[PDB]
Formats: structure tokens, sequence, C-alpha cells
């Protein structure tokens, strides 16, 4: 009946357990166990509670708990414990609070010093700007808040997917100067990447470019259609049609050569290369088949002179039955070519048409790293999916809720909708304050039709994203360390505890929907990937719950809700295992993969597995071993160590001189000219193939 | 021969003047000025030093304690407490400068530039030796851009062997690129190149002769052509063709640059500094090209035909190529007349009063940042490849304001504050000599610098033997000539040979500094960046208002002739010729200011030829403001803080187009307004010929 107001401000429930433990751990810390000391603890705790429920009665502020609990324990004659409980409260209070931008730093990149110390102090003033409970559960990790370093500190948004055919159907204005539709297609993929730059430039996320083709195909017959007027000037009488199409042809690939160097050599405020995509797979006519075989073909030719494989744009490639799937189709060498390239470079993604368009709610390219959006037919009616965007994510700590309740169902249940509770008011406090934009304050992104319509200086922007325009996701990531833990280790076999996660996926699913229908703003669940956050949940989880059996002992936490990568089973069955998750309601942001050897001279059993693919989930990614050491010439896969890779032949390291590229976030990267955290290099290392066969290619 | 340590470093003569002065101010803030008064103080002062003289080394807290003693014993309290709280306001300002900082329309990457930017001035001004340091705060002397260094071991601009790297081909991002096959990619090549350059440099970025260099790529692009029409069209027009389609191509090739520099947005968010250098056109092909290039920037950026700001453009006129009418470029020059009148850009460089003024002829690095020929071990001379390492300018007014109308003491004070400079100078380059080149690859072991290097090699080799440069800049000639010899001395000689004479003593500290450390130490003209507000605020707060010299509330820049009269441009050049002849090499420019040049450029030509054999660089400030509410064009009326349209008043930048020469870069008004330190001194720049400064009318 009573209710305790804490430092940060929830109502928290009241229990007696919570302070047996701290004062516990408190005894511990000095005193071994002592079972006179474990036992006559009880004591003094009830006396505690004794004291809180006799003399007060309804709303119990901390303060006089802290007081409570060390004016109780002092009598004990127990001072060695009292003077410890302060010396806790007081270094964690100064250790708390010693986090302003008074932070000291005193071979890496110029222009990334600059931008990590504008990170730090930006880091500092949101975590001073921040509600209290939300800041308080981050710095515990009980939630993670989501690219501090730019938000809240300035009205960032996370991701956003351009609308580029209105850009190229109305013109815009970049830097000083506006522009008018393009008269050919190299201007067209030009101004592409400049507006992929901008756009990076005004935001901390993705940018993705959703079918390229088919927006790109009147331009290309433009193009055409100039090149055959000159013809017709120039060329014989005889030839002239076959002229243009050659020439158009060559064109086409000129073209996406550009784009394939443009945003390749770029680099944001930011030192690291913005993350960014590219989607096609619905072309018609020449044109688009013809703009789906240059960008297959410039990916497969590579980049440099020493034919090194690219990294960005992530590439997809959507596949629609009656389309691009069968042999009697008129697509068959559009897949053809696009599966020699996955065989040889870890590119690309697949889409499938019908089951993502009926699970998702429409046909929609993955914006950003993993998230989907969700269909939204406009005022008009008409469906729009170019222009939407994501105000932003932040994870939810599965495990912490689930090693937290030692193997209790039903305490689960409570500390998951307290979590939801904090994790609610986070998502609230972001919305708004993402709601706080001036449309003049980033004219690439409002004043000039980024995403989807133009509004006036004027004019607010909460035009642009309400009545379910935008998404907000929350994110989990855990869900085998949750069963492992619940269940045990081996508990694929058995059926209870998959649905346990189908049931806990579900709730979420149903908490984001009565979110969605409370705010306007449309919430979902969605499988936040690992860049480098799953070495901080790791070590935290650590540093404070111990080391415990198979949940933390690998130094990293296993990403969304993927099979355990130490085991190896078939990609079918993965495949038939997995459909479910996102199935059941979690479609926010999904992606499966499936490990080869190298298939490079066999990439019919890819196929296999991709046309089998079709039917069970959408999402799909590739691990080839692909990686190759110059010097030596070798070319497969790399045997990992403790901080790095080489090449089992010799043992060069350098990065001048092999190119390795790993699967490390949802996006591939190259880990060996940007070191990142442990967490991911033992995580890589564990990783076991899926598919028997061949690794080395040639010593 | 009493020597005094200062506050933190300097052993500067002891006087007993300033202490009078100093008891003198101390006195002013309360007690009103009156004879007894004064009379009390100096024979207070007078007790003082002779205290002072009743073992040579004196400290300065002894000092300050000594004249707090004497203060007390004058039996006067309010002075002495007042002086000893002013002391401690002013030191507790000193150390005010900390990252707590609080800065709690402005663009989402500015804020964080700004940020980081305010972070390193502190960190930097906390790190660089103390006497300078203190120097720099007070006003004596600027630092230039404190932001990036010494935070980080910065350049300030080079002249990148763009003939070297598009040669020998050169690794961006994660490509290594090999010599490209048509001049789209050599443009393309050289839009990446700059651009990453632009991340690791603080300064401007240039390139000089790029037709010379970009020749050969176009000869390729027309073998090509030829080639691919060797078979597809008639025998006899074949040639013809390719000329055609090989002259439409370049024009494409330069369009796509000209845009490709409109969308750059480093960390800083704003544009870099960037010229191109041309007009050594002999061939078909270089003609061609620069053609092209004075097409491009004729035509205008946008469907609004708006100027473009950047890139600076350098013209270079050579007396037997593109001087005399029957000379075999007069067409050029008559393209690049008419794009002078229409638009800003470009300037003008003679041949040889280039290579008499500065050893061999070279287009000039950043804003007016020039160089001196130099020769490597081989003896063949090269230009392209070296760099400078910023400027620190002087404040010449301020040491004649100290002057107090007496010529013996400005010398040694100015020799004074020649040695804190020279030891600001070295330290900087010491810094600079402390990076490594795997810092910045691109800029550093790729050809950016000429030489290529190897990690394990040190940078230190390719700046020494005088290969680099360290310019040390002034300001205010004008002002301290007005100082002394009245408010005109223009007609008079005496003056000028003074003036002459701080240059001859600058240019001989310079020589001796650059034959003592083996680095090219040279004279230097500031470009107003900020120096004009900062240095102006100052001596207004220190001295208070003096007729013409802050009542402007601005600083002449350089050697200029006054900017609030007017004489006919030859006289101004002749007047001007002087001062870089007589030493001030290091960097310079000739401003004149004409009426609407349309219709007739004769004047423009003119003034050209005449200034081929007077001096080097001139450039041209013809209004081209234009507005499109009304649709008007010619000149803008200043206002308190902008511009607007004589006619109607629109101001916003969405809809008007001002733009106004400032440090040498055009850059406009509207989009971002300069601090009021020189927009009061556009405002205060008087037409340099009679004549119409509109274009025409609306409503
Ligand atoms: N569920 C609970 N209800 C009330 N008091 C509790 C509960 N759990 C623990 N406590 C008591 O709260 C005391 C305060 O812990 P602490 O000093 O961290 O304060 P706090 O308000 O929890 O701050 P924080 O949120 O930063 O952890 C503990 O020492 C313990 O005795
Ligand atoms: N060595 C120790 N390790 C853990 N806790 C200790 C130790 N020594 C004393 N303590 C006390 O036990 C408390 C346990 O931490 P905490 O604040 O998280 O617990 P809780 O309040 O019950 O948790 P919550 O804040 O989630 O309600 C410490 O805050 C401190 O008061
Ligand atoms: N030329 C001089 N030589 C010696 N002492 C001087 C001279 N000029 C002024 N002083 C005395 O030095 C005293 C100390 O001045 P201040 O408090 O500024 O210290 P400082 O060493 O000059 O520091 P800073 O260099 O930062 O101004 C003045 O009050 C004045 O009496
Ligand atoms: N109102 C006032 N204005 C100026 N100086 C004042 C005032 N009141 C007291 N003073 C004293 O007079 C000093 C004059 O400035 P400063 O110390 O820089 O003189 P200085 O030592 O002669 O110059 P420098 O440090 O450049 O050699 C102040 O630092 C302070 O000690
Ligand atoms: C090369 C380039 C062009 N543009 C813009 C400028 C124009 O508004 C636009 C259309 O350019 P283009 O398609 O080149 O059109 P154009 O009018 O020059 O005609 P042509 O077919 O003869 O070339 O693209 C950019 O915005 N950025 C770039 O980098
Ligand atoms: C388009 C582009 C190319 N490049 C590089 C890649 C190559 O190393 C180099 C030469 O490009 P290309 O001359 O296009 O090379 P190619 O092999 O495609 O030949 P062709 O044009 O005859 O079909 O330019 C860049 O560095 N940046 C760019 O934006
Ligand atoms: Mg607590
Ligand atoms: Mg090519
Ligand atoms: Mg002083
Ligand atoms: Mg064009
Ligand atoms: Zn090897």
């Amino acid at each position: 009946d009573i209710k305790v107001i804490k430092r940060d401000g929830r109502m928290v429930t009241f229990d007696s357990s919570k302070i047996y433990e701290a004062i516990l751990k408190a005894s511990e810390t000095i005193t071994p166990i002592t079972p006179l000391i474990e036992t006559k603890l009880e004591g003094i705790a009830n006396r505690v509670v004794a004291e809180i429920n006799d003399r007060f009665s309804h709303n119990i502020k901390i303060y006089e708990i802290q007081s409570i609990v060390e004016h109780e324990l002092l009598e004990a004659n127990e001072y060695a414990i009292a003077q410890e409980y302060i010396n806790y409260r007081t270094k964690r209070d100064f250790e708390r609070s010693q986090a302003t931008d008074i932070n000291f730093t005193i071979s890496d990149l110029y222009n990334t010093q600059r931008d990590l110390t504008a990170g730090i102090v930006g880091k500092s003033v949101g975590l001073k700007m921040l509600p209290p409970h939300v800041a308080n559960a981050h710095q515990k990790g009980d939630i993670h808040f989501h690219d501090l370093d730019y938000s809240p500190y300035t009205p960032m948004t996370n991701c956003c997917l351009i609308d580029f055919k209105g850009m190229l159907a109305n013109g815009f204005k970049i830097g000083n100067a506006e522009v008018e539709s393009p008269k050919s297609i190299q201007t067209a993929t030009a101004q592409i990447s400049q507006i992929i730059a901008n756009v990076a430039s005004s935001q901390y996320g993705g940018c993705t470019a959703d079918r390229i083709d088919e927006f790109l195909a009147p331009y290309a017959e433009l193009n055409y259609k100039k090149h055959l007027a000159d013809a017709k000037e120039w060329v014989t009488e005889e030839k002239q049609e076959d002229y243009a199409r050659a020439k158009t042809r060559k064109d086409i690939y000129d073209a996406m050569q550009s784009l394939e160097y443009e945003i390749n050599t770029l680099f944001t405020s930011n030192g690291q290369t913005p993350f960014t995509s590219l989607g096609f797979g619905l072309g018609t006519n020449w044109f688009e088949r013809e703009i789906q075989k240059a960008i297959l073909q410039v990916r497969i030719l590579g980049l440099g002179s020493e034919h090194r494989t690219a990294i960005f744009p992530k590439l997809i490639f959507t596949l629609k039955r009656g389309l691009n799937l069968e042999p009697n189709s008129p697509n068959y060498d559009i897949k053809q070519l696009a599966l020699e390239c996955a065989t040889k470079r870890m590119y690309p993604d697949v889409l499938s048409y019908d089951k993502i368009i009926e699970l998702t709610g429409s046909f929609k390219a993955p914006m950003g790293c993993r998230s989907f959006l969700q269909g939204w037919k406009d005022e008009n009616g008409v469906e729009v999916n170019s222009g939407r965007m994501n105000l932003g994510v932040v994870t939810l700590n599965l495990p912490r809720i689930a090693l937290e309740s030692k193997g209790d169902q039903d305490k689960f249940w409570e500390i998951f909708e307290e979590r939801m509770g904090i994790a609610k008011d986070a998502l609230v406090y972001r919305v708004e304050r993402v709601k706080e934009a001036t449309p003049a304050n980033a004219p690439i992104l409002y004043q000039y039709g980024a995403f989807g319509q133009r509004l006036r200086k004027c004019d607010s922007v909460d035009q642009l994203f309400k009545h379910r325009r935008a998404t907000v996701s929350l994110g989990y990531i855990g869900l085998y360390e949750v069963a492992s833990v619940f269940y045990g280790s081996d508990w694929e076999t058995n059926l209870e505890a998959k649905t346990f996660t189908l049931n806990i996926v579900k709730a979420m699913k149903n908490a984001c929907e009565s979110w969605s229908d409370e705010y306007d703003y449309h919430f979902s669940v969605y499988s936040t990937p690992s860049e480098s956050l799953t070495d901080r949940f790791c070590r935290l989880d650590t540093e404070k719950f111990g080391v415990v059996t198979d949940i933390t002992d690998k130094e990293y936490y296993t990403n969304s809700f993927h099979y355990d990568v130490r085991k190896n089973p078939t990609p079918f069955e993965k495949l038939e295992f997995e459909k479910d998750y996102p199935e059941a309601g979690a479609t926010g942001g999904f992606i499966h993969y499936c490990e080869y050897p190298v298939l490079q001279q066999n990439p019919k059993a890819l196929e296999a597995v991709w046309d089998f693919a079709y039917d069970r989930v959408g999402y799909l990614g590739t691990n080839t071993p692909i990686d190759k050491c110059y010097k030596c010439d070798f070319e497969g896969d790399f045997t990992p160590t403790e901080r790095g890779f080489m090449c089992p032949n010799c043992g060069n390291t350098d990065p001048k001189t092999v190119d390795v590229v790993k699967r490390t976030c949802g996006y591939l990267g190259n880990p060996q000219a940007r070191p990142m955290v442990k967490g991911r290099h033992k995580e890589i290392s564990a990783r076991v193939k899926h598919m028997n066969g061949s690794t080395i290619k040639y010593g």
C-alpha cells in the first residue's frame, strides 16, 4: 500500500529483499560472509522495514531510508559496515557526477579527433539535459540511450529514407545554388551523391535510396534521346539506333562508376563514413535492366588498382516472384549477375517482395542499418513510401531483466513492466525534443523537400511527422541469453522456451501498439544492431553481476534474436526456426545471416538457399569468406587472433596490404583500419561456419 | 641596466614612467583627475622608484608588493585597494578561459564546429608558451585560428602537386586509384582530392596551372573519341566530329567541377577556401579548357544564374601571349574581361612582375599568401608541392598609439614585439614538426606535398632547407602613418619613407630569421578574417576614441590606400607599387573599385594593361548585386548590419543576391553576416571611378 519516491522520481515499488541484498554486499565489501553476520543482517533489515512502516505510512523519500538504515545499523556495534556504506555512497555519487566536459584526453586522423572532442562535450551537455530517471538508468546501463554524442544536445534526427523522386522532379537548393531537373544520367547520379552528402551531414544515421532504377529510368531515357538526336545529326543512315544503344549503355556504366566512387571518398563532420544504402530490383523496361546490370558490374569489378572490395553503399536486391525468381521469368540474367556478385563479395541482401509486403505492411527498402517502416496511405489516400524518417531508437536491456529475476517468471514480468515505463518516458522525451527543431535550422531536410514536402520558414516541423508519418523505434537484444538463463543452454529442441520468447516479444509488440495509439506517433519493436554497444553492455553487466555461465563469459551479447553463433545448424532449419520471431509482431527491423564457405565456384548453393528463403522470411544476408592477403596472394578466410586478424600462410596484418571485411554491424566494415571494441572482436572470432566445405582458396 | 622578469617569462627593461602611468591609472577609476592629486601620485611614484634603487634581477611579485606597501604608507586606502581589486579582476578573467564556457539560422553541423573550436582554443591557450599567450590575449598580436592550432598539428595552405597525383596515382579513403582515362574522371578526381585535403588543414587550398597539367587528359579524351569514331561515322567528317564532341565533353567536365566545389561542407561547415590558376594555354586543348572554365563561370550557378562565391579564379597575363591585340590568345582575354565585369572573378597576375618580385612565377595559395622561388637538390625548379605553416599578425597601430607622437621609442617597442613574434613563429613551427605522416596520409604520404613519405619516417625532411614557409603578418600601415604625420599624408614624402622603413625593417628581420632557422620566414599582409573586429574593439576599449584611428571602428588592411577617399586607379597603383617591391612580398593584392562596367570593359582592359608593368596582383570590385522580387541589378545600400535593394528593401538571402569582396574571397553577407568590424568598412568603401552603380529598376 505504501509507495516510495526515488532519487530520480519514479514511484518505484517497495520490497524487503533488495535492502537485505544491499547490506549483504556492503558487509561482503570488507568482512567475509561470516555466517553470524550473514544471519544477523536479516535482523537489522527487518528492523529497518519495521521502522519505515511504523514511523512513515504513505510516501517515503530515499533520504529518510538512507538515514534510517545507517542509524539502525550503527547500533549493531558494526562500525566496519556503516563506514563502508557511506564510503560506497560517496564514491558512487562522486564518480557519477564527475562526468563533466572537463574530461582529459592528454596515429589517428585529424578531423576524427575534433569530432571526438565535440561528441564528448555534447555527451556531457546532454546528460546534464536529460530527464533524471532515464539518464540515471542509462548511466547504470538499465536502458541504452542511443547516440548521446548528437542527441538530445541538438535536435538531430536518426535516419531518413530520402525521396529522390521529388528532388529530381521538382529541383531543390544545395549550398548556395538551386538546381533544376537533370538533363542526363551522369549529372543525376552526381547530384544524388551530393544530396546524400548534405543529408548525412545534417543527421547521424542512415541514408537509403529506395528503388533507384525506377526513378533513374526517365533520365536514362532522356540521355538516350539526346544521343539519338546526335546520331541522326552525324552517324550514317543505316545504323543510327544501335549507336545510341551502345553509347547509352556505356553512359549508364559511367554514371554508376561515379556513384561507386563519390560516396566512397566522402567523410562528414564525423570522420566515420556515413552509413548509406541502395535498393533496386523492380525493373521492367530495357533501361532499368541496363542500370541494374551496370550497378552489379561496377560492384563486382571492385575499387582501385588493387581490385579491393567495396564497403559502401549497402546493396539490396529485391526479389519478386514472376519478375526475377524463376528461369522462365524475363530477368534471370539479372539474378544470375547479382548471385555471382554475392558469391564474390559480401553483397547484396535480398528483399522478398511478396512476404515483406504481407508482413511489414507494404514494400519499403530497409531504411538504414535495418529499420523497416510501416505502410501509411497519405491524406489524399495514395501510399507514400519515400520521405519517411525515424525519430530515434533506444535499446532496452532484456538479459539484465532476465538475470535479475534469478529463475522466477513472476518477478520477470513486473520488472519488465517497470523498465517499459522508463522506456516510454525516454521515448516521449526524445520525440518531444526532436519536435523542437525549426525548419530553417537545417533547410536541406525540411525547407527543400527532403522528407517529401516543402515547408516555409515560419511553419513548424510537426506537420512533417504527425499522424503516424514518422517512426520512433524501441529496441531489444539478448533473447538467446534470456532463454538460456531461464531454460538451460540447449533450449531450441524444446518448445516451451520458444513459446516463452514468442510471448515476451508479443508483449513488447502489444506495448508498442498501445503507445502508438496513444501518442499518435508510430512505435515499433526494433532489433537494434550491435555496432559497438554490445561491448559496453557486456562490460557493465559483468561489472554488476560478476561472471556467470554462458551469459557473460563470452564477453559479448548475442545480437537481437539470432541463433547462437557457437552452434552450426544448416541454413534451412535456421530460417525455419527464425521465421516466426518477426512474424509475431516484431517487424521493426530484422536481418538473418546464413554462414557459407567459399562458394565462388559453387554459387548454386547460395541460389538454392535464397529461393527456399523466399516464403520463410524476408531479409537475408550472406557471409562468404572473401578476405585476401596481397603480399603472399591468398584469398579465403583469415584466422582471428587476440585483437586483429592475420593471413594463415604468413601473418601480414598491416592494413596497407591486406583487405579483410567482416559483417560487424548490420553494415560490414574493415576490422583493420578501424579497430573496434573487444566485444565485437571476440564475437567475430566465435562465429562458426554454417555449411561444411572448403575455405582456403590459394595459399 | 636593471633587469626585471615579467609575470610570465619576459625580461623586459625597467622604466619609471610606466610605474607613474600605472599609479595614475589606478587613481583615475575613482579619484577624479586634479593637479594636486596627480602631483601627490607623482611624489609617491618618485618615492617608489627611490625605494626600488635602494641584485639587479628583480621579480614582478616583489614589485606588486612594493607598490602595495608604499601606497598604504601614502595614507590613502581607496586607490590602493582598488588597484589590488583590479588585479584580482583581471587575473580571474585571465583564468576564466575554461571549457566550462556555456553557450546555453545556425545550421546543424555548425554548432558542434563552434563548440569544438572553443574547446580547442581553450586547450591551446593553456598549452602554448606563456609570454606570447599573454601578448595574444592582451591584443598585442593576433595568433591565427587558435581553435585548430596548436591543439592539432595543422597547416595553413599549399599548392597540391596535382601533376604528381594524377600521374602516378594515389590512395583515397579505401581505394588506391591510378591515373584517369578521361577529363571527366580527371576533374572528379581533382574535386575528391581537394575535398579530402580540406579536412586536414585549417586554411585555404588551391591549384595552379590547372590547364597545363589537364591538357594530356583532354588529349586522351579526344583520342578515345577519334578511335571510337574510326568505324562509326563517315570517312570525311570523322576528325571534325571528334573535335565538336570533345569540346562539349570538356565543358561538361568543367561544369561538374564548379558544382562539386559549391557542395563542399567539411567539419567547419564553411566552404574551404579554394583558388584555381590558369593562363598558360599554348596548344588547342589548354585554350579550350580555359574557354570552358570562363564560360562556366559567366553562365552562373543554378537556374537563377547566381554567381559562384567559390572557388577563386586567377588569370595570368603574359606579354607576347595574351596582352597585345595581335597576340594568339586575345579572345581568351576578351572572355576573361567579360567574366570580370559580369562577376567579381577572376583576378590577374602579371608574368614578368611576379617573376621579378618573388623569384619564379607561381599562383598564390590561400587568400593572398605567396611564396618565393625554390629549387630542390636536383636543381629542378618546383612550385606545386610547397606549403605554408600559418601566420601571426602584429599590431602597428597599437605601437603608434603607445609612441605618443615619439619616433625614437617607436622602434624600440617595435623590436620588442618583433622578438615576441619570433618566439611565436618558432613555437608554431616546432609544434608542426611534432606531427607524424600517418596523421593525414593523403596530405603527407601520398603526394599532396610533393615527395612521398613512409610511416617510419618523420615530416621534418619535407620542410627543411626552406621548402615550406612560415609567414609573419602586419596590419595598419595607414593607421600608424595617420597617427604620426597627420590624416592627409599621401602627398607628403617623408611619411612614405617612414612606412617603407617599417616594411624594410620587417623584411630584414624576416630575412635574418630565415637565415638562422633554415625555414623561409616572410613578411605578409594579413587577410581581414576577423582581425579588424578584435583589434579595433580592444584598442577602443583601452586607448579610447582617437580621431581617424578608431572612430571609423575599422582598421585599414595592410598597405592599402585610405578607403575613405577616391583617387584615380592609375595613381593608386603608382602609389602602392612601392610597398611589395620594397620587401612586402609574402602576400599582396590591389583592390580597384569600379562602377557597373557592363557594355564597356575598355576601362577594365586599360587598367589591367597599366597594372601589368606596375604591380603583380590586382582585383576588381564592380558591383554585381541583384534582387529578384523587382528584378534589379547593380549595387545595394549598406545599412546598420546588412544590405537591401534601394528600390524595395527585401533583404532575405532566399531572394536577394548581394556579394562584396572581403578578405579576398567574395562571400555573401546575407548567408553569413560578418561581424560589425568589417561591415562598417565595406560600408565605408568609396567607388573609385565616377559612373552609375545601378543597372535596372523594377516597378
Ligand atoms: N526497492 C527499494 N525500495 C526502497 N529502498 C530500497 C529499495 N532497494 C534498495 N533500497 C534502499 O535504497 C538505498 C539507496 O540506494 P542508493 O544509495 O543507490 O539510492 P537510490 O535512490 O537507489 O539512488 P540510485 O537510483 O542512483 O541508485 C539502498 O542502500 C537500500 O537500502
Ligand atoms: N561493495 C558493494 N557492492 C555493492 N553495493 C554495495 C557495496 N557496498 C555497499 N553497497 C551498497 O549497496 C547498494 C547496492 O547498489 P544500488 O544502489 O544499485 O542498489 P538498489 O538501490 O537496491 O538498486 P536500485 O537503484 O536499482 O533500486 C549500493 O548503492 C550501496 O548503498
Ligand atoms: N616596464 C615596467 N617594468 C616594471 N614594472 C612595471 C613596468 N610597467 C609597469 N610595471 C609595474 O608592474 C605592475 C604589475 O602589473 P600587472 O599586475 O599587470 O603584472 P604584470 O607582470 O605586468 O602582468 P601582465 O604581463 O599580465 O600584465 C604594475 O602595477 C606596474 O606598477
Ligand atoms: N582603471 C584602471 N585602468 C587601468 N589600469 C588600472 C586601473 N586600475 C588599476 N590599474 C592598474 O594599472 C595597470 C595597468 O595595466 P598593466 O598592468 O598592463 O600595465 P603595465 O604593466 O604598464 O603594462 P604591460 O603589462 O603591458 O607592461 C593594471 O594592470 C592595474 O595594475
Ligand atoms: C555536374 C552537376 C550538375 N548539377 C546541376 C546543374 C543543373 O541544374 C543540373 C542539370 O544539369 P545537367 O543535367 O548537366 O543539365 P544542363 O542544363 O547543363 O544540360 P546538358 O544536358 O547540356 O548538360 O544539374 C549539380 O547540381 N551538380 C553537379 O555536380
Ligand atoms: C568516377 C571516378 C573515378 N575515379 C578513379 C577510378 C579510376 O582509378 C580512375 C579512372 O577512371 P576511368 O577513366 O573511368 O576508368 P575506367 O577503367 O572505367 O576506364 P574508362 O573510363 O575508359 O571506361 O578514376 C575516382 O577516383 N573518382 C571518381 O569519382
Ligand atoms: Mg540504488
Ligand atoms: Mg570509367
Ligand atoms: Mg602588466
Ligand atoms: Mg550540363
Ligand atoms: Zn599472407
